[PDB]
């Protein structure tokens, strides 16, 4: 099996969506706070209608049909989340819902967990196996599957929710660089679930973009070692048409890119001009500590980005920009972001991408992109997804109402024996979408489509 | 990478245990219900001191050390689980704080899961990683780590709790036969966690059973199927000189055994003789739901496989039969239970291997052993794991102090800011055990060793 990687992918997020500049006026931010200070402009959420389940059979059903697909076709299926619905009964099991009216029951992989990063490693058990001697010459699929929900505070606006589905193969268009990649794994408490009843996770700041940046250095690192290893030169910013990142807001992406070009610096590679090794060494005096704690550091590091960040990053946010955190599939919007803005400048590019994941689970990793027969080309995935017409079907609600539904969510998160309020907001969602029409007295789950 | 599977194992399992004659006697059950009934001996459980995290660096540590592999060479570390203590923050980070000593934080990997099949999915996802194109050199580590625990009722006797360390790598003694095998996979609501604050599962019994059984005879056929294309004749009991099972509790071992029997005459294959094929030819006219409905077929079935299940099962039985449901472990120690009975007679044997998990994950496999040279032997490893000695190490509890201690675990699932109680705890466990010193107001969790 050769030349394996993504052959074909398509994208869910509810229609349902509050403003940003509107939510600074509703909470009382200062203004531009949200579109600025974060980054962001739109922010999508699962109504009561909606969850991680519905929404990963809108992704599978979606990618199957428009791809032409059929569905005995897939050998392995792998979901990543940090969304849990079950603590045993895995949201893959759910999906075999979809498998069991053409009796294809023999299919591997179960879910993948750590927080932003669950899918990640999914389709990296997933390009394995099609790579392994145990390979029955079928498809894998891999779905990225969340609903990004924070208490009242200042998190509640970096929410999103989304589910995205890739088909893996052999002789793809986005095809893995086998060999260049770099993880970073450690024990961290910087952002975490241990309420076991709450939808909402405990957050710190002062380690959360600290964490990331730890991971980031250190996954930077030993992707550079492999490439001098590989390709005989030092890797820097130079050497790959694009970094795609985890993208939990919008600032955070600025930051990480910024820190590259910081990282190229320190190792004195071939992307660090005269004038700026001028800029940077007033700073490198600093411990490493020091380095991840300098607001300084930042703004000189964001500055010198400015224009590689509009060549290699500002096409890989539209839908992070207009969603909000979709956690495990965030990253994977980010590349979709980048298929639908720069298709056809693709062919023949490196794409390098950054996966993260709080309590700290990492991985570095580089993708090789080229031309290939449709279906599996990258024109006919940027037709199929359909971002435009997407972001088209969407349905604003007042921050009130938001407020409202996000009250609603949290009376329905862990509780049984409802059945779901249909009025007015079925009647918001594409025809053919999967809802969640009611949970019985033994907290079992049923889903409407239409 | 040639002939890869499992290097190198151990085990662990909480020294604390009740007797299950001494358990009848506590609870109102008929004499010999749990012994004979269940099929079961003895019930380990852990105390406020311990948990899936210290038993996972009880194992892991003990592995490393005892096998004389230094923990720079492990670059994959996965875990399989259905007991969460934190929603996002994975096990495997936790595992991380034995790695970041020697400076190794480049390990792919994350936790796996779908309820008593998340270890065999993260093996798989392991064995597929030695064989791919991005594989590194160094070792995979498997851990499977689990607390099976019921409320009060009539499933509370099925407990147990244990965690298993795998080594993984090319040239083992241990061999995956890479295309013999079949997987079933369904959405069923046999048993699962939809409390999210319980420790405690949803049980349905007239599925549970029936859904384990509905499973193995599909992966069964489909590893039936494949045994005809590879080997060119019908699989039947006779192919392999060992079955090992998921061992929730001994009498569905007996079961299941039996069914695989049963399966066997529905194909004539060549090992239903002609005094068989006479005795269950009153049963061919069950619907296929009946005939995991018929209390009189299992009699039957049992008993036409006595002699087989002597030869072919029992010696998988030990630990299992005296430690309880180990959940993700629980396959893992009945195969460790295989090794520490008959390693001498095991080189050149084929043990087949049957994983489920509720909800319906489940795949049967196929393992072909071997001689190889010490540390990686079947004689050494029967060695390292020292079976013998750890059942004489264990510390019995009137069924009252089991109670009592069930009822404070209840009180510490989920909780923050306590301290572990020590006294008279501590001096029971193994000298350079890992416990739970306590937990923070911000849920952090704390672990001593010695
Ligand atoms: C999710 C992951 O995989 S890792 C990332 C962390 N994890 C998360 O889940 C994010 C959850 N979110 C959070 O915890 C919070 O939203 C935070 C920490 C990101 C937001 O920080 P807050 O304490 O709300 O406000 P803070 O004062 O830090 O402001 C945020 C930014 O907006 C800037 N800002 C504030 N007001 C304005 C304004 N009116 N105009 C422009 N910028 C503004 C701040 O200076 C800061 O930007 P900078 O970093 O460019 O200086
Ligand atoms: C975990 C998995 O991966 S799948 C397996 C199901 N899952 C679990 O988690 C198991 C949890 N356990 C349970 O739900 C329960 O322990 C059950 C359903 C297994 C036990 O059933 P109960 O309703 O307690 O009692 P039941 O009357 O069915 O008795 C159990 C067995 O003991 C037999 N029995 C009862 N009393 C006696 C006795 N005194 N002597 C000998 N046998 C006895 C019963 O006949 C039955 O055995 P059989 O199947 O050989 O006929």
């Amino acid at each position: 099996a050769k030349n394996v990687g993504i052959l074909a992918m398509d994208i869910y997020f509810p229609p349902t969506c509050v403003q940003q500049e509107a939510l600074e006026a509703h909470d009382g931010a200062s203004k531009g706070k949200y579109t600025i200070g974060l980054g962001q402009d739109c922010l999508a959420f699962c109504t009561e209608l909606e969850d991680v389940i519905s929404m990963s059979f809108n992704a599978v059903t979606s990618l199957l049909e428009k791809y032409k697909i059929d569905p005995k076709q897939i050998g392995r299926l792998e979901v990543g989340s940090e969304t849990v619905i079950d603590k045993s009964k895995s949201i893959k099991t759910f999906l075999m819902q979809l498998f069991e009216k053409c009796g294809n029951t023999d299919v591997e992989g179960v879910d993948s967990t750590n927080a932003c990063y669950g899918g990640t490693a999914a389709l990296l058990n997933c390009v394995n196996w099609v790579e392994s001697n145990s390979w029955d010459g079928r498809y894998g699929l891999v779905i990225c599957t969340d609903s990004a929900v924070y208490a009242e505070g200042p998190a509640r606006p970096t929410g999103g929710a989304a589910a995205i589905a890739m088909l893996i193969g052999p002789d793809a268009p986005i095809v893995f660089e086998s060999k260049l990649r770099g993880s970073h794994m450690a024990h961290v408490y910087d952002f975490y679930k241990p309420n076991l009843a709450s939808e909402y996770p405990v957050v710190d700041g002062k380690l959360s973009q600290t964490c990331y940046l730890m991971a980031l250095d250190s996954c930077y690192k030993h992707l550079c070692n492999k490439f001098e290893k590989l390709e005989g030169k030092e890797f820097s910013i130079n050497d790959a048409d694009y970094f795609v990142f985890h993208s939990p807001y919008n600032k955070l992406v600025q930051k990480s890119f910024a820190r590259l070009l910081y990282n190229d610096f320190l190792r004195n590679a071939s992307s660090i001009d005269e004038a700026a090794k001028e800029k940077f060494t007033p700073y490198s005096s600093l411990s490493l500590d020091e380095s991840y704690q300098s607001r300084d550091l930042e703004k000189v590091s964001q500055q010198l980005a400015k224009t590689y960040y509009d060549a290699k990053v500002q096409p890989t946010t539209l839908v992070p920009k207009q969603v909000g955190n979709m956690y495990t599939a965030s990253l994977y919007a980010a590349f979709a972001s980048l298929v639908h803005n720069k298709h056809s400048d693709l062919a023949g590019k490196r794409v390098v991408m950054f996966s993260y994941g709080s309590g700290s689970t990492a991985t570095m990793f580089s993708l090789r992109l080229c031309e290939n027969q449709s279906p599996f080309s990258l024109s006919n995935i940027a037709s199929v997804m359909d971002v435009g017409g997407k972001l088209k079907a969407r349905h604003e609600y007042a921050p009130e109402k938001f407020v409202e539904t996000m009250k609603l969510m949290e009376h329905r998160y862990g509780a049984k024996e409802f059945v779901t309020s249909k009025e007015g907001i079925l009647d918001l969602l594409a025809p053919g979408t999967y809802y969640l029409k009611e949970v019985d007295s033994l907290y079992r789950r049923f889903y409407g489509k239409k």
